[PDB]
C-alpha cells in the first residue's frame, strides 16, 4: 500500500511548538530538535499549520504570500534544514495549502483593489484575481460560517469602490476561479514547495472554491473539476505525494471529494462526520450513532483513505449534527456560555473529558481501532488544557509543554512575551502537565500513547482492514471486527461510567478463541449458537485477536 | 457497634502535616488548621505517631518523657485545642503509646545506668526498670530486628560497666517488665493522656515486652498477661476507649493479641499477615497467597476488629513471609539496593506500583473491600512519592503536599530549611502532586478516594459484614461476598495487567439479580448451576450488590 495508509499523523503549529532562540515565538531550528521525540512517540508524518508570511489575522491562513517563510519561524534555509533533517528519521511532512483565500494584505489583493484599470489607464490584470460585485446582491442566502464574527459575506472595499467576497473574514478575500489565472498560480504555488522535497498538502477549505447563483456555494461540481486537476498535476509531476482535504460536510458529499477510479481527486479526506459522535455517544452512554453514522459513509476509492481525528486547531464543529444532536452537546460539553464558537465548543480534548484519564485513553483507543489514519493534535498526547482568555479558538493553541522550567520549556522568553501565553493553571499548567515529567513517569499519559501506537503497528488489520460492527445487546457497548490478511482483531468498548454486560453475536465465529493482543490472554473459546456473555468495567477498552 | 468498627483511620506525623509558626517543622497549631481536610476526606479517627519529648534518632519512638509534648510541636496547650478541635468534628484521636522501651536520654535510664546501688549506698529503685546482665549471654540466638544497624540486642554501658536489652536501638532501650513498678509506670502514662479525652492508643511492638531464657522472646505468654492487664484497667476505668497492636507475627500468633471473650486483650490488630500479599499478588497475577494467607486468619472475639493498611510510616516489611516470597518481593518491588532496609522494602505506595492509577485504585478497592477498618497513610490518598535520599525510614515521610506554593504549602521556610526537605522531582514533587490541585482537578486521585470511602460508608457491610471466598477459575481474579443486616455485596478484582476471563460459583445465589453499586447497572440474572461467567478489563474492580 502506499504510504499514507500506515502513516500516523501529528498536527503541530510550527509558532507553538519550540522556540530556538527566545523571541517568544516557535520557529523551524526549534521544531528540528524536537524530531526525536515525534519519532519516539510513533508519529510518522507532520503535518504543519501555514507557515507562510502573513499579518496573522486568523493565525496564518491568511497567506500574504505562497513562496515564502513567515520571519518569524525563520528563514527558507531553516525550511530546508528542518525538512532535510525530518527525511533523515523516516518522518514524512505535510504543508497547508491555502487555496480559497488569501489575505486582504497579499501583493495580489493590493493590486486588484485599485479598480479595473491602473491609474496610467491599462487594465489591471489583478482585479479578476477576487469576486467583485458593484451592490453585493448576488448568491444571497448563503451560510455565513464565523456567524459569530462576520455579518456577510460581502463586504465594501473602500478603494476600489465595489464589494468582495469571503466566506471567512473580512481580510480573507476570495480567490476567484473562474480566472484561469488563478487555478495556475495555486498549481504553481503547490509546485514550488513540492519541488522541495515536501510530501503533500492538507488542502483547506476546498468545498467553497466556486461561486454559482441558486445554489449553496459548496461542494459545487466544478469545485471537484478543479480538485481535479490538481490531482492531475500532482499525480503527473509528483507521483508519491498526498493530497488531504479539510471536508466539513455531511458524509455523501464527503466521499465526493476522494474522487474516483477513472477522474481522482483527493488521496484522503478528514473523516468530520464520526468525531462528534465520538463525544456524544460518550456523554448518551450509548453507541448507536457511530454505527449510523459510520453506515452513512460509502465505500471509497481504493487509494483512498479516511484519516480519523478527535480534536485540532479548530473549534470541534457541531454543524453537521442535527438540532437535537448540537443542543445536547452544547450541554454536555460547553456549560459556560464562553466555550462555544461558529457552531462548535472550542476546548482541547483532556477538559472536554473532565480530565479523566480512563475517558481519554477511551477515545483514543477508538481512534486508533476505527479504520483510517489516525492524527494526533500537538499536546493531547500529554493531556494539555485551554485557555479561554484568549480570542478566537486561540486557546486551544497554546505553547507546547516539555518540562517545569520557564514558560514550558517552550522558550527562554517570559510567557508574557511568549506568541501564545503557556499554561500555568493548577490543573493544565507546565509545572503539572509537561512532558518531561511524563518521559520519567513509567505511566504516564505519554507512555500510554506510545505504547498503544506500538500495540497498533502490530496489527496490520488497524490500518488496512475492514470493519464490521458486531451485535452487543446494550447500546453502552461498541463492538466490531477488522479483518485483513487473515488477522482478525475484536474490538470491545465500553462507553459507560459504570460496569456494563454485553452479549456479542459472534455467530460467524464458533470455535475459535478471543485472546488479547497485550500479554496473550486467553478468552474462552465461542461455542454453541455463538453468543458470547461479556461485563466490561467503566470505560474498558478489549483489544482482541480471533485466533483461526 | 463499637465506633472503631466503623471509623476510617489516618495516620500522619504532626512534624510532618503542616507547619504553624515557620520553623520547617509541624507543630499542632498546623495539623489544627488542617482539621477540615481530614473531615471532608471522609476520615473518623486520626492516628497520631508519638509527639512525646525525644532526641529523635527513632523520629519520637525513643520517648524521653511520657506525659509531655516534644517542643519541636508546641505546648500542652496546644495539644488541648487541637483534641478538641478534633473532637468538635467528629474526629476520634489516637496516640501512639511506645511501650516496650524509652530513650536512651529518659530520666529512668539516666538514673538507671549509674548502677544498682547510689554512691551512698542505698538501693537505685530505678536500675530495675531496664533489662540488665553482667555478660550479655543471656536470651542467645533471638532474633535482631534491625539488621542493618545492630549487630547485638546486648549493648555496653560504660558508666553502668553491664550490658542492656534492646529489641530496637542501643539509645532504645527494653523496659523491664518483671518489675511491676514498669507495669505501674505504663498504665499511668496510659491514664494521663485518657485523662486528657485522647480516644486511645496504638501500642507499639507489644510482641516483645517479656523476654524469658530458652524461647524466641516473641509471643510469650508473660506478655499477653501484660497486655490483658491494660484492657482490663482501660475497660474498667475508660470505657469505650481503643487498644491497638502492631503485631508482625503470623497468623497464628497475631489472632492471640485480641483476647478471648474472658479475657480481653486487644480491640484491634494490624493485618500484617495480608499486607505484603496484596503486593506479591499483583506482580504475580495471581491472587491464591491471599485466600491462603486469609484462611489461616482464625476466627475473632466480638470486640474485635481487624485494621487493613496498605503502607504506613515504616518499611514494607517482609520478616513475616517465606524466605522465597521475601526474594520475589526483593526483585519486584526493590530493583535497587537502595530500596531495602531490615527486612523490607522502603518505598511509598504509588512508587511501589509504579505511579499506575489503575492499580492504585485496584489496591485501595481491596484494602476497603476486605473484612476490618482501614487506615491511610498521609499523602497516599493524592500519590505521593519517596526521597530515597534520606536515611532510614524518612524517606517515606517527607512533609505533606498542600499546594504549588513555597516548599508545597507545608512551611513558609525554604526546602533546605524544612526537617525533612518536600519532594521536588519532576514525576512526584509538589508542583505535580498537591492537594490543592487535586481539589480543583475534577478526576484527580484525591477526589477518587473521597468518593470511594463515601461509597464504602454507604454500605455498612463492608465495616461490619461477614467474608466469604467465591472460587472463580482463574487465579488473576479475586472474588468474595460481604453479608450483613440483609446486604450482600460481592467484590470482583482483577489482579492481571489484562484483560481476564473467569467462572463464577455463585450456586448460593442462584435467582439473585447482581448490581453495581454505583448507578444499579444490571447483570445478567444468577441461573442453572450458577457458573456466572465475567470478563474483566486490566486491574478493574466490581463492585456489586446480589438482590434477593
Ligand atoms: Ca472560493
Ligand atoms: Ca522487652
Ligand atoms: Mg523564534
Ligand atoms: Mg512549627
Amino acid at each position: 500500500p502506499e504510504w499514507y495508509k500506515s502513516a500516523v499523523f501529528y498536527e503541530l503549529s510550527v509558532r507553538t511548538f519550540q522556540d530556538g532562540n527566545g523571541d517568544g515565538k516557535g520557529d523551524f531550528p526549534g521544531l528540528t530538535s524536537r524530531l526525536d521525540y515525534l519519532k519516539n512517540l510513533g508519529v510518522d508524518c507532520l503535518w504543519l499549520l501555514p507557515w507562510f508570511p502573513s499579518p496573522l489575522r486568523d493565525d496564518g491562513y491568511d497567506v500574504a504570500d505562497y513562496r515564502g517563510i513567515h520571519p518569524d519561524l525563520g528563514t527558507l534555509d531553516d525550511f530546508k534544514v528542518f525538512l532535510r533533517e525530518a527525511h533523515a528519521r523516516g518522518l514524512w511532512v505535510i504543508g497547508d495549502l491555502v487555496t480559497n483565500h488569501t489575505s486582504s494584505d497579499h501583493p495580489w489583493f493590493q493590486a486588484a483593489r485599485r479598480g479595473p484599470t491602473l491609474p496610467d489607464g491599462s487594465p489591471n490584470e489583478y482585479h479578476d484575481y477576487y469576486v467583485w460585485s458593484d451592490e453585493g446582491k448576488e448568491y444571497a442566502d448563503t451560510r455565513i460560517i464565523f456567524t459569530d464574527t462576520e455579518v456577510s459575506n460581502w463586504t465594501l472595499d473602500e478603494q476600489a469602490g465595489k464589494y468582495y467576497w469571503h466566506r471567512f473574514f473580512a481580510s480573507q478575500p476570495d480567490l476567484n476561479y473562474d480566472n484561469p489565472k488563478v487555478v495556475e498560480e495555486l498549481h504553481g504555488a503547490a509546485r514550488f514547495w513540492l519541488d522541495l522535497g515536501l510530501d503533500g498538502f492538507r488542502v483547506d477549505a476546498v468545498p467553497y472554491l466556486i461561486e454559482r447563483e441558486g445554489t449553496s456555494c459548496e461542494n459545487l461540481p466544478e469545485t471537484h473539476e478543479i480538485l481535479k486537476g490538481f490531482r492531475a498535476m500532482v499525480d503527473r509531476e509528483y507521483p508519491g505525494r498526498l493530497l488531504l482535504a479539510e471536508a466539513q460536510q455531511w458524509p455523501e458529499e464527503v466521499v465526493e471529494y476522494f474522487g474516483t477510479e477513472a477522474e481522482p481527486e483527493f488521496h484522503m479526506c478528514f473523516n468530520f462526520p464520526v468525531m462528534p459522535r465520538l463525544y456524544m455517544s460518550l456523554k448518551r452512554e450509548d453507541t448507536s450513532s457511530i454505527r449510523e453514522i459510520m453506515g452513512r459513509l460509502p465505500k471509497i476509492p481504493s487509494f483512498g483513505q479516511w484519516c480519523i481525528f478527535l480534536r485540532n486547531h479548530d473549534e470541534l464543529t457541531l454543524e453537521m449534527v442535527t438540532d437535537d444532536e448540537r443542543a445536547f452537546m452544547y450541554a454536555a460539553y460547553a456549560p459556560d456560555a464562553r466555550m462555544k464558537i461558529n457552531v462548535g465548543i472550542r476546548r482541547r480534548l483532556a477538559p472536554l473529558l473532565d480530565n479523566d484519564r480512563r475517558r481519554i485513553e477511551l477515545l483514543n483507543t477508538v481512534l486508533l481501532a476505527l479504520p483510517g489514519s489516525p492524527v494526533l493534535y500537538y499536546g493531547d498526547e500529554i493531556g494539555m488544557g485551554d485557555d479561554l482568555g484568549l480570542p478566537d479558538r486561540n486557546g486551544v493553541r497554546t505553547p507546547m509543554q516539555w518540562n517545569a522550567g520557564t514558560s514550558g520549556g517552550f522558550s527562554t522568553a517570559q510567557p508574557s512575551d511568549c506568541f501564545f501565553p503557556p499554561i500555568q493553571d493548577p490543573v493544565y499548567g507546565f509545572g503539572r502537565v509537561n512532558v518531561q515529567s511524563q518521559l520519567q513517569d513509567p505511566s504516564s499519559l505519554l507512555k500510554w500513547t506510545a505504547r498503544q501506537l506500538e500495540l497498533r503497528r502490530a496489527h496490520p488489520a488497524f490500518a488496512h482492514g475492514d470493519l464490521t460492527f458486531i451485535e452487543t445487546g446494550n447500546p453502552a457497548i461498541l463492538a466490531f471486527t477488522r479483518q485483513y490478511d487473515g488477522e482478525t482483531l475484536l474490538i470491545v468498548s465500553n462507553f459507560a461510567g459504570n460496569a456494563q454486560a454485553g452479549l456479542l453475536d459472534l455467530a460467524p465465529f464458533v470455535g475459535r478463541a478471543p485472546v488479547t493482543l497485550s500479554g496473550a490472554s486467553p478468552l474462552p473459546v465461542v461455542t454453541g449458537n455463538g453468543q458470547y456473555p461479556v461485563v466490561m468495567g467503566k470505560y474498558d477498552y478489549y483489544w482482541l485477536r480471533l485466533n483461526s
